[PDB]
């Protein structure tokens, strides 16, 4: 199911999860990036939670400034007045993960972490302020911005958090590790999107990709560009390419692991099809990226049980009503083959 098109086993970023297992007390950072399947963090979650059992709960990471209607946080409740919006249907000074909240005036979030936390976490903070040395405040601390234009605030507190802004700020992804360390799987989902639509964020978008600290990025798109009949292979071949090589370039310690769309059905009319017409197209073009970048591939249709599968899938309530979208119970499967798949590779070192 994953094949490696690089080096595993002497990546720099295998000698850091090691290091983490053995607990040197680091944090390894997984952040997956990706559509729906991402979006609504089933798939995600069932990762996280199983990877954190293996190597350590490094916290919740990444999550949500707010709210994003039809998309889903499962490590945090979100509860107050900022107002989110996604690169999805619309447009804007996106940083990297095609979201953000308006804060406005008075503004407060709360974020309550499903579970228990207790203590001091690490926070971490995209954010823009509308007046360059303007604050805001974390637990009542007040943190504050040098210069304008998007950037990161490093704060401190325990979870659960509150951010209090006076004046209007954006805010975009916010993180929240454990200081003993561990794993922690961020999810940066769009609902639809397409890999080639990080075109829709701002120009420094890999300069917030640095940022992130991520160890692995695990890039899952496929299904919507599959269900474009007249997408092109080749030229999309590229900018995955040189997708590839932009995250290389601003995060050269990081492994990289393309997950393969799964099988998705136009129909769900008649026993196994029918797919999409350009879903095999663009299947092997992300197999043949993974090889060029020298990445891991993990191939989501082969964990069905290869072609023809989503019908059982689908008979067997692993799936959605569609053909494309899965159960919860759908996708706690498929991370769960994945995480074997990831463990395998880094015992087998």
């Amino acid at each position: 199911l994953l094949t490696d098109y690089g080096n595993a086993s002497a990546s720099p970023w295998m000698k850091k999860l090691q290091s983490v297992a053995q607990g040197s007390g680091e944090t390894f950072r997984i952040l997956q990036i990706g559509d729906s399947h991402t979006a609504g963090d089933f798939f995600t979650d069932s990762l996280r939670k199983r990877l954190q059992k293996t190597w350590g709960d490094g916290g919740i990471g990444w999550v949500y400034p707010a709210n994003v209607k039809g998309q889903r946080m499962a490590a945090v409740r979100h509860n107050g007045n900022w107002q989110s919006l996604t690169s999805r249907n619309n447009t804007g000074d996106f940083p990297l993960g095609g979201i953000l909240a308006h804060t406005g005036s008075g503004g407060s979030m709360t974020l309550t972490a499903s579970d228990g936390i207790a203590s001091k976490q690490r926070v971490s903070l995209f954010a823009k302020p509308l007046l360059a040395e303007q604050t805001l405040t974390v637990n009542g601390n007040t943190v504050s911005a040098n210069g304008g234009g998007w950037q990161v605030l490093d704060t401190g507190a325990a979870l659960p958090l509150t951010i209090h802004t006076e004046m209007p700020w954006d805010i975009g992804f916010i993180n929240i590790e454990n200081p003993a360390g561990g794993i922690t799987v961020s999810a940066m989902g769009i609902n639809g999107a397409q890999l080639t639509q990080w075109s829709k964020w701002r120009a420094d978008r890999m300069n917030d990709l640095a940022q992130t600290g991520a160890d692995l990025v695990i890039l899952s798109y496929g299904t919507n560009e599959a269900f474009n009949n007249n997408i092109d292979i080749a030229d999309t071949e590229q900018k995955w390419l040189d997708t590839v090589r932009q995250i290389r370039d601003s995060l050269p310690a990081a492994g990289i692991l393309i997950i393969g769309a799964p099988e998705s059905l136009k129909n769900t009319l008649g026993v196994c099809g029918t797919r999409p017409v350009r879903l095999t197209e663009v299947q092997q073009m992300q197999r043949r990226v993974a090889r060029q970048g020298q990445t891991m591939f993990w191939s989501w249709q082969n964990a069905m049980g290869g072609i023809c599968s989503m019908k059982n899938w689908l008979n067997q309530g692993w799936a959605a009503k569609d053909g494309v979208h899965f159960s919860a119970k759908g996708y706690r499967r498929a991370a769960e083959m994945l995480a074997d798949s990831l463990e395998e590779l880094v015992r087998s070192a």
